[PDB]
């Protein structure tokens, strides 16, 4: 695993219900789709 750090500005993060979710801090855009694909 370990495909690599989210890209500038990318995050994983978790929700208040126990989802794997991704932060684009630049957009402040909630995403789920996985970037490091």
């Amino acid at each position: 695993g370990a495909m690599g750090p989210l890209p500038p500005g990318w995050e994983k993060r978790t929700d208040s219900n126990g989802r794997v979710y991704f932060v684009n801090h630049n957009t402040r855009i909630t995403q789920w789709e996985d970037p490091r694909s």
